[PDB]
């Protein structure tokens, strides 16, 4: 039989419902269970896992009709794992008001509306033809449909179970099907030999949580795991000393950050947020912890934005004396401020925090670490500072500044950021404008306001480091996922 793949992972999602699984740890599992209409081919034209090319997947072809609609022709006789044939009805349900973006969808997918485009209801023309559309102009439908928002779920099965139970017993069209989920311990998938695309090359995949990275490394060295995730560049020398192991790393389209609970009195105003931001010496963290491999962006601005990336933008500010003055002007009294982290779910989370605590002591702010267990996120009102990350999930600047930090987003609605009205007006403008000078300048003004307000502080794009047995052939992609289609072989 084919070899079973054993992965030692940093964490596991709380649900395998594909939108609710959006996180650093969910896509590497839900990418196997499900498919999208259009897939990003990271290896197109020989690229080393960072190509942006969009290719047919569950849609054999597609055509943009106008500024707000795209018609998809579906591949025929594709089956879900439970035997049901994929049709336009499943695709329409996936992108419906009911399941995803309407007010009724909040109880199934809490972030569905905030992360979605301004969709109108899909139009089904026939069993294999469906149009996705927006109420207002959107040139983002194709990048949205290739993203992690857009894995296709089975309508009747999903409605029968509901989103919570579906998340514990998922059914998709992908190359691996669900076996078991032991919350906070493992996920096991098995080969779907009825798959429509490249046939699965592992017989089974096990995602085993190993929360401590030292234990994870020891497990690779002992022969317990084939691939391990979420290492730091500081682990590269030891792993690569073993002739039968190696590291495989890449910059990913994600940024690490810290952010604030702006419902808390000390963070309602921008002054102390800005003071903490101005004291972070990012290049010294990149040198000390990342062996130079992480990348520090010029604001909320990344190359994968394409036409809305600004390569002439100045670096984010670093000014210890201005930071000291802001601490004084804020009235901060020396009381300790907590910073919550789920151990090293993020690579270098605790080492980075320890360095930042020292940087903050030098401006007169006392920050203390508080840890929380995998899957035990604290009550919001017990949090002040916390770490987070955002995957830059479109080939456009809309994500993640608008979905996360916009007026309909969680940073304003849940976490209390009182954004300037100008910022929210610009979010609405960029959503509907085509690319050009106006949209480009609007994102730059949004970036400036973001730095002025500091609702979050961007640290860097991580250099994502995996380690693997040399006899397990698999290349990383420039995103917070693992791809095995035509990218997994043994021997
Ligand atoms: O970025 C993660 C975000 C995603 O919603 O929530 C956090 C908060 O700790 O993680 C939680 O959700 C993911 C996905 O279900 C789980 O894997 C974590 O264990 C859980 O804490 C962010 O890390
Ligand atoms: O795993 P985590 O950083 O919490 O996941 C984020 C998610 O919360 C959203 O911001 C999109 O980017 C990541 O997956």
């Amino acid at each position: 039989e084919r070899r079973a793949l054993r992965l030692g992972v940093n964490g596991l999602p709380n649900s395998l419902e594909p939108v609710n699984a959006i996180s650093n740890v969910g896509p590497r599992i839900v990418n196997q269970i499900f498919d999208t209409l259009i897939a990003r081919d990271f290896f197109a034209k020989g690229a080393p896992g960072n190509a942006i090319d969009l290719v047919p997947a569950l849609a054999e072809s597609w055509e943009r009709i106008d500024e707000k609609s795209v018609r998809f022709k579906l591949r025929q006789k594709v089956m879900f794992h439970d035997g049901v044939e994929l049709t336009a009805d499943d695709v329409a349900y996936t992108f419906s008001s009911e399941r995803l973006w309407g007010p009724e969808a909040i109880k199934k997918i809490p972030l569905g509306k905030s992360y979605s485009l301004d969709f109108d209801e899909p139009v089904v023309e026939d069993k294999y033809t469906v149009t996705l559309r927006t109420k207002t102009p959107s040139y983002l439908i194709e990048t949205f449909v290739a993203s992690w928002m857009s894995r296709i779920v089975p309508k009747e099965y999903y409605k029968k179970l509901g989103a919570v139970d579906f998340g514990n017993k998922p059914v998709g069209t992908g190359p691996y099907k669900f076996v078991e989920f032991v919350a906070g311990d493992r996920v096991v998938l098995e080969a779907n030999d009825a798959y429509w695309g490249p046939k699965p090359t592992a017989s089974k995949i096990t995602y085993q949580i190993v929360a401590e990275p030292a234990t994870r490394v020891a497990g690779l060295i002992s022969g317990e795991y084939d691939i391990i995730t979420t290492l730091t560049p500081d682990d590269i020398q030891l792993i690569n000393s073993y002739p039968d192991l190696e590291t495989r790393g890449t910059l990913i389209e994600n940024f690490h950050m810290f952010t604030f609970n702006m419902n808390q009195e000390v963070f309602k105003d921008k002054k102390l947020r800005r003071a903490l931001a101005l004291a972070v010496n990012r290049p010294i963290m990149v040198e000390a912890l990342w062996k130079k491999q992480a990348s520090i962006p010029a604001g909320f601005n990344f190359p994968n934005y394409g036409e809305t990336f600004d390569p002439k933008r100045k670096a984010m500010e670093y000014n210890v004396e201005e930071a000291k003055r802001l601490v004084k002007e804020s009235g901060y009294d020396g009381t300790p401020i907590t910073y919550h982290t789920m151990g090293n779910y993020y690579a270098n989370a605790m080492p980075a925090l320890m360095m930042m605590i020292e940087m903050w002591k030098q401006i007169g702010v006392n920050v203390v670490m508080k840890t929380y267990a995998p899957g035990s996120f604290p009550p919001d009102n017990q949090t002040w500072m916390r770490n987070w990350s955002n995957g830059q999930w479109m080939t456009d600047a809309y994500a993640t500044i608008v979905p996360e930090f916009g007026p309909n987003g969680q940073v304003q609605k849940r976490w209390g950021w009182k954004a300037p009205a100008e910022f929210n007006e610009l979010c609405q403008k960029v959503t509907v404008l085509p690319n050009g000078k106006e949209r480009f300048d609007a994102y730059n003004r949004m970036r400036d306001i973001f730095e002025e307000e500091a609702p979050a502080v961007i640290l860097y794009q991580p250099y994502d480091v995996y380690a693997a047995r040399k006899d397990v052939h698999w290349k990383p992609v420039s995103f917070e996922m693992m791809e095995f289609r035509n990218n997994l072989s043994f021997g």
